[PDB]
């Protein structure tokens, strides 16, 4: 059927990781035919799954020559259920894996615990007398009168075949193959014995004809074989005889002219790849790239970084319809491997004004041609992947011919930002330029399309109103999974899988605006003008702009290899890209790589005046690339800041170690900050532990560890600067702050107790942040009390496994009961609209909502409160060691050592006092002041139970003064000021 078929490949199951095999699915990528797309639903459904003896299987078209399947089994929810697999396909013909019930893969069916199979294929046919004489850690070893073994009979895959029962935990056993036809010596097929070594890993082993090895894969493939060479060989593992070529690591499995070269170790032949240091050496090129416009349009010089081409000519499409192809202008060789060319009146395209036509690059290298995406480009065609199938020109963008500098507001300029000095004086606030105004509550009040760039000025007043200094956007760099003809459609169903909605984490081009916030996508230059516009509203309120931007991967391999192959990318040993959800992992070690990051920083700083940048898996890079961007972006704007995730990813080239801008980082430089996950797990939970109860949600914690990463000194990496600390409790990644909170203390929302209970925690932990020590950073919606409990009628309770949202909690209160509408979405990527709305009426309107208006208020007075003193952002190190002192310290005055109650002191540089008191517990609490904090008892009250600000309240609420000191009601927080002036 499809195993007589050169291009299936038949994956095997044991055992489904979950019951309900209608709500799981075999999820492939790298050589397939059509990789999985459409998280989770697109993967191959077990609904449908055939069933042999061993389980069910799957059938996978492939795309010769097609070396490399990766698998997993995913469910409706949509979790990783196996984690990735992947099966090396052997030799052509390997067409068949299996999946064991502890999910490791096999290229045989793997035979039940207690049995080795022994396979036995003659080329001959003849196994009339054919036997085997064993011995060792088998239950039943031969014990009848020589020549008399256990006959072949039974005849499988791979020859006949004998099971063999054994004993527990066998190891080792030898065996003779025998033909009992001949006499004495002769009857042995082989004289020596054999022995297998590895009865502990394999349950079937394989024999043919009188060949001396022990195979353990059908296909007779040996152990010891090489997979690549460059220009140094990779092996599958660990010779001067059997290896040749024409025109010894073995802890990392590896053995050690301009063109070329040929290199075989018995029968695998491999053709040589360039090392990306090489080219790098040859040609590393610095000058312009791009398509840069002059001559009021009548002119663009194009240079295009092609090393390896043979030709390259630009295709030139219609300003007005896109489809149409105009011509093509072949380029020419230039310095250093580029190409380049100008188009000028001189042009055979009939084109006057170049303003507004769209490119792409023709690139034959060895007889085969490609169009690829000038990576340069500064605006696109509007860009829709449901039509990426449909030719080569709709596999990628296409580029557009425009000048930037002419366009949007000519005033525009870098940020003059309220109350901000340095890092420490940020405040940072995550918005996605959809979810701000997608809500469709305020439909009839917007002037501009919902969802845009210029729909968002339209509400910058509340921001102003808030206090922020910089609004941190999510990717607005063009990305590849969305369909930008229907950004004007809302996505009014909830719905958190299959949606046109797009965090932007898909990164198609790293010098063009998306299409999917603008008003027009089909004209290549509204959307640079609306962006310049939306940036110049935010200066002229007093804001900065923060850009998330995702250098770490793109969406497609292609988008790159097609550009020049094996170099932009980091790579294995063979020279394959490294690869992340389908796409390449740029190399910023590698020359081109790097000065790609770079350029982008410097260019979208100058182009579109922005003021600092937000780094996606910034540990995924190499700390110099990151820190040559941080000085050209500074050399730029000297008052621009930074900041990304730190987490510990480092990837890079296959065996090449480098220092990863990491958390780690952190000690050896003062320039780009990391988010703090000790500060964020600490008081609320997170990633991947989410609801365990923590110190606003219940659950006591280290008093000291608590104290310190308010202080800005995590405890998980050294932080040598205050200003390397990115405080927070809430992103757009994970629960909302109001979810987990309700996840976590386990109360369901919907009973208004509950309710005005998770926002005094909420309240509580924004305090705790915003009074820290660093640079708090606040996700959007995080001030009200942002919610994303997915809200479809059909879904009030639990539902089938199979209807199970895409990337959801099911939250439970204390007896283990649902909440009213239990599934909350906890990674909303590709949710809808009515996921992912920032709720307007719950965040202005005070009459409708008091509770979330009062938290919404809360937050302002904390930003305010903030903004009035130096005292809660010093900056140094040495200054808060100075300044900073616990009062609540652990083994004095009955401190316990772990609580869910905190009390400390700052001493301002002006004089004043200023103390922080947090209460997260259920019942009153007391603060012992002694004789050393007494004096805070002349304190006026900046926060209490009820609001905040730098102005003092008449009337405190949640406080109470006491012999010993104060004492706060449960679960209040309150901000202390006594000035001797
Ligand atoms: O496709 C993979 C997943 O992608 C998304 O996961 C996100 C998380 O939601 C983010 O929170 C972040 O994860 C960080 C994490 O915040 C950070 O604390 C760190 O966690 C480490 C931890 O330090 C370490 O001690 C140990 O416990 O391992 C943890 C890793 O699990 O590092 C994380 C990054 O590795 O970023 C990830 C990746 O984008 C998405 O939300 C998921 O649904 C999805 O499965
Ligand atoms: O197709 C091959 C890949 O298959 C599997 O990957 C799937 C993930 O396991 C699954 O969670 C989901 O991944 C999406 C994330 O959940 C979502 O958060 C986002 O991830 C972003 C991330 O937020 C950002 O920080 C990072 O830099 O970019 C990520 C990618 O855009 O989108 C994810 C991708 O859709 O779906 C995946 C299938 O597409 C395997 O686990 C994976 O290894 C394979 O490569
Ligand atoms: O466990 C005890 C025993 O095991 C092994 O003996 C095996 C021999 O090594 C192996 O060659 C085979 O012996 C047969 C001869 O090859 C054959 O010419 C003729 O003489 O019959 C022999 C078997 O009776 O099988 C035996 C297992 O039966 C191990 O190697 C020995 O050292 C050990 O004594
Ligand atoms: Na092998
Ligand atoms: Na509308
Ligand atoms: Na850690
Ligand atoms: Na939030
Ligand atoms: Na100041």
């Amino acid at each position: 059927a499809h195993m007589a078929s050169d291009n299936y490949f038949r994956i095997h199951v044991k055992k489904l990781p979950e019951e309900n095999k209608d709500a799981q699915g075999l999820w492939t990528w790298d050589d397939v035919e059509k990789p999985s797309e459409n998280w989770p639903n697109g993967a191959l459904s077990f609904k449908d799954a055939k069933k042999d003896d061993y389980g069910y299987y799957l059938d996978v078209k492939l795309k010769e020559q097609a070396k490399k399947i990766s698998f997993l089994i995913n469910n409706t929810a949509g979790k990783n259920l196996t984690g990735d697999k992947s099966v090396e396909k052997l030799v052509p013909k390997m067409n068949e894996a299996w999946l064991d019930q502890d999910y490791k893969v096999f290229s045989y069916e793997p035979q039940p615990a207690g049995t080795v199979r022994v396979n036995y294929y003659r080329t001959d046919g003849n196994y009339d007398k054919k036997s085997l004489w064993y011995w060792g850690d088998v239950k039943n070893p031969s014990s009848a009168q020589w020549p008399d073994g256990t006959d072949f009979t039974a005849t499988g895959k791979y020859g006949r075949y004998i099971d063999i029962p054994l004993n527990e935990a066998a190891r080792e056993f030898g065996f003779l193959l025998l033909d009992e036809s001949k006499q004495g010596d002769d009857v042995k097929i082989r004289k020596e014995n054999y022995k297998f070594t590895d009865l502990k890993n394999h349950s079937q082993i394989f024999l043919k004809d009188d060949d001396e090895s022990i195979y353990t894969n059908p296909y007779y493939v040996h152990d010891i074989r090489m997979t690549g060479a460059q220009h140094e060989s990779s092996f599958s593992t660990l010779i001067l005889k059997h290896s040749n070529i024409t025109n010894i690591d073995e802890a990392g499995k590896k053995v050690t002219t301009k063109h070329p070269y040929t290199v075989s170790y018995n029968s695998d032949q491999f053709t040589t790849k360039t090392s990306w240091r090489l080219k790098d050496e040859t040609y590393s090129y610095d000058g312009k790239l791009g398509a840069d416009l002059k001559e009021e349009g009548k002119q663009v010089d194009l240079t295009l970084w092609s090393p390896s081409a043979d030709k390259v000519s630009v295709v030139v499409y219609d300003k007005n319809d896109p489809d149409k192809v105009v011509g093509t202008v072949a380029l020419e060789k230039g310095e250093r491997g580029t190409w380049k060319q100008t188009l000028d009146s001189t042009n055979k395209l009939g084109i006057t004004d170049f303003t507004g036509y769209y490119y792409q690059y023709q690139i034959e290298r060895q007889g085969k041609t490609v169009l690829a995406l000038d990576p340069y480009a500064k605006s696109l065609a509007a860009w829709n992947s449901d039509d990426s199938k449909i030719d080569d020109a709709h596999k990628v963008a296409k580029a557009a011919f425009v000048d930037p500098a002419k366009l949007g507001p000519q005033d525009l300029t870098y940020g003059k930002i309220h109350n901000f000095k340095t890092r420490e004086d940020a405040v940072i606030y995550e918005a996605h330029v959809r979810d701000f105004t997608s809500d469709p509550a305020i439909a009839k009040d917007l002037t501009k399309p919902f969802g845009t760039f210029e729909a968002f000025i339209e509400k910058l007043d509340y921001l102003k109103d808030l206090g922020v200094t910089h609004i941190q956007l999510l990717p607005v760099l063009s990305y590849y999974f969305v369909n930008e003809l229907k950004n004007h459609e809302r996505l009014s169903d909830y719905a958190s899988s299959n949606s046109n909605y797009n965090w932007g984490y898909d990164p198609q081009n790293y010098f063009s605006l998306t299409g999917m916030y603008s008003s027009d996508p089909k004209n290549p230059e509204k959307r640079i003008a609306e962006f310049k516009n939306l940036i110049n509203e935010i200066h002229k309120r007093g804001m900065g702009a923060i850009l998330d931007v995702v250098y770490n991967h793109t969406a497609k391999v292609d988008l790159f290899e097609d550009l020049e192959p094996n170099y932009y990318h980091f790579m294995d040993a063979d020279g394959t890209p490294r690869t992340s959800f389908g796409g390449g992992r740029l190399g910023t070690t590698h020359h081109m790589t790097k000065r790609l990051l770079i350029d982008s920083i410097k260019y979208l700083v100058d182009t579109y005046k922005v003021d600092g940048f937000r780094f996606d898996m910034m540990g995924d890079h190499d700390a110099a690339s990151i820190e040559e961007a941080y000085k050209a972006a500074r050399a730029l704007n000297p008052n621009l800041i930074m900041l990304g995730e730190g987490w510990r990813t480092y990837a890079g080239d296959e065996n090449m170690p480098t220092k990863a801008a990491d958390q780690d980082w952190m000690k050896h430089t003062d320039t780009v900050a990391v988010f703090s996950d000790d500060i964020r797990n600490n008081l609320k939970s997170g990633y991947p532990n989410e609801g365990q109860p923590a110190f606003i949600t219940g659950g006591k914690r280290d008093v000291n560890t608590i104290f310190k990463n308010l202080i800005a000194q995590p405890t998980n990496f050294e932080a040598d600067s205050p200003g390397d600390v990115i405080q927070y409790i809430a992103a757009h990644d994970n629960l909302t702050l109001f979810d987990i909170i309700a996840q976590s203390i386990k109360k369901d929302p919907s009973k208004a107790e509950n309710y005005a209970e998770i926002h005094r925690r909420l309240r509580l932990g924004n305090l705790m942040v915003l009074t820290a020590q660093g640079t708090p950073f606040i996700h959007s919606g995080q001030e009200y009390g942002r919610t994303k409990q997915f809200r479809n009628p059909a879904y009030r309770t639990p539902v089938a496994e199979d209807k199970v949202p895409n990337k959801s909690h099911l939250l439970r209160d204390k007896d283990g009961n649902p909440f009213d509408y239990p599934y909350f979405i906890h990674d909303s990527y590709d949710s809808s609209d009515a996921v992912n709305k920032f709720d307007w009426t719950k965040a202005t309107d005070g009459k409708a909502y008091p509770e979330n208006v009062k938290s919404r208020d809360y937050m302002k007075g904390l930003i305010a409160l903030r903004q009035s003193t130096d005292a809660f952002r010093l900056k140094s190190l040495q200054d808060i060691k100075d300044r900073v002192h616990l009062i609540t310290v652990p083994g004095q005055n009955g401190v316990e050592k772990e609580d869910v109650v905190i009390g400390y002191q700052i001493t301002a540089p002006n004089g004043d006092i200023y103390a922080v008191f947090v209460n997260a517990d259920e019942k009153a609490r007391e603060f012992n002041l002694g004789t050393a904090f007494a004096h805070l008892r002349n304190a006026e009250v900046l926060a209490d139970e009820n609001q905040a600000g730098p102005v003092g309240i008449a009337n405190p609420k949640g406080l109470e003064w006491t012999e010993k000191g104060l004492k706060l009601n449960a679960l209040t927080a309150t901000v202390l000021r006594v000035s001797q002036n």
